[PDB]
């Protein structure tokens, strides 16, 4: 039950110049993360200075993220992004990352109930053709369910049957998002156990598919019951890593001390 | 010669759903007395023959095709097919006879730093470069739109300015909205941007999208926010502007009923200046 700290969660205090990689970095070190989950946008650093800035900080990378279209209709875009999508998981094996998270189309490019059926099967075949490529290289692929609900990956049944059409996909649940989709998040971990290796953790306080709007929350001040989920996790021996999520407001370094102080604290209530 | 276009973005909610289909955005379009639609193309599914067809049958025509692309992509083979995309979309505008095309060049997600949005921005540009002479070629007229999230090195009047006067024959679609959440003041834009812009998107905000002077927003029926419309088309009728005024809402109230409340106010705002 280690924590990793996504890098995503301090894009707040990157976009304003105020932290570079390497601050996120020693800032998770700092605060007793066991890794980083490193959002991977561009290829503008080599994977010798990332190495680099780990070996410095005693600092491991739990997973990359990326974001791909794998739902492009355009057979030219479609196979760029899988080119693309395979470039990611060799820079997994450069920063000695086990997994990598795909988050497989993107929602303004759908615009249309029938936009998401075709959508669907476009990304299922993009990933039976990367996952082999991850198992090639010893890396673990998932993708992770998603907030936007016009993307077919968003629902439970949504997940599963990408889940079950590709071989040796996995799944990073994010518990939060499961919110949005109208789903209880433990019944989410508790259908989807066996695929799940990675866990993002963001709380909401009071668009949904039950309809009501959601605000991100300091993880502990909204209405994600986090001790139940890590009560199951915990029972059932879930050896992954604990994703630190924030998409909020509160100064980025305040909110993961705040947010972690809460996370902690249930957890050794299970332990 | 000031014309209202329908973007079917703004009926983006009821298509998700099921309820509506194109064909239904262009009839809606219609009724409600647009003289054209704005169309958001995320692929090319749709047979042009059929899209012509709609048209014909609705008696309506598309003022400009929008579509979203990552001209910022770092890597080459990434970047020379979004490059190669947008050449297709200038194509499709040929092939649906709209005058003229609307990049978004890039996605927010992608831009996770400082550093990106300063490598982004020569990028865009030179795709830009090598895009604006293929539309040009065919008779299309090729813009940006100035965009709501920050992070994108084309939202501030100064940003857009920079890559306009950079790319020869770019024009801009401004959304007008969009300038309020960078700080400007959104009738400024046009002012300085005037020479520029051959096509606008009208939305409005109300306050409760993240801006830069702090305020939050969140769409509203047009008239019922803080937009000033009225001043907008009385700069625009002294300037004898003949493009298309868009009609962009991206709140929650059903889609068909934000179109006819909010063009109500639009026309009678336009009408007290003309
Ligand atoms: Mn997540
Ligand atoms: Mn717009």
């Amino acid at each position: 039950m280690k924590f990793s700290l996504m890098t995503y969660s301090m894009v707040s205090l990157m976009r304003s110049g105020e932290m570079n990689l390497e601050d996120v970095i020693a800032f998770a070190a700092n605060e007793g993360f066991d890794a980083i989950e490193l959002l991977m946008v561009n290829f503008s650093r080599s994977s010798d200075e990332i190495r680099r800035m780990l070996e410095t900080h005693q600092m491991k990378i739990s997973c990359i993220d990326a974001f791909v279209d794998l739902a492009a209709q355009q057979e030219e875009n479609f196979l760029e992004n899988i080119s693309l999508s395979q470039r990611i998981i060799d820079q997994a094996v450069e920063l000695s990352a086990p997994m990598v998270m795909l988050v497989p189309g993107f929602p303004d490019l759908i615009a249309s109930e029938k936009d998401k059926q075709q959508a669907l099967p476009r990304i299922i075949s993009a990933l039976q053709k990367i996952t082999p490529y991850a198992q090639s290289k010893g890396i673990v692929l998932t993708i992770e369910n998603y907030s936007a609900l016009q993307m077919p990956f968003c629902s439970i049944a949504e997940v599963l049957t990408i889940l079950e059409q590709v071989p040796g996909l996995r799944l990073t649940l994010d518990y939060g998002n499961m919110l949005v989709a109208g789903e209880d998040p433990l019944e989410a971990y508790e259908k989807l156990r066996k695929y799940i290796v990675n866990a993002h953790l963001k709380d909401w306080k009071v668009r949904c598919a039950d309809g009501r709007h959601l605000e991100p929350s300091l993880h502990g001040q909204g209405v994600i019951n986090f001790k139940s989920l890590f009560a199951e996790m915990v029972s059932n021996n879930y050896k992954g890593y604990l994703s630190f999520e924030y998409e909020g407001d509160i100064n980025a370094k305040e909110a993961v001390r705040l947010g972690m102080m809460h996370l902690r604290e249930q957890l050794n209530e299970v332990i």
